[PDB]
């Protein structure tokens, strides 16, 4: 990170590997 809108951004890149993954995710980021 660096600022707020990258940090924003880096955070929508995480949701982006979370939802890429898996569809229950959000308890398990990398997990079925």
């Amino acid at each position: 990170c660096g600022n707020l809108s990258t940090c924003m951004l880096g955070t929508l890149t995480q949701d982006f590997h979370k939802f890429h993954t898996f569809p229950q995710t959000n308890t398990g980021v990398g997990t079925p």
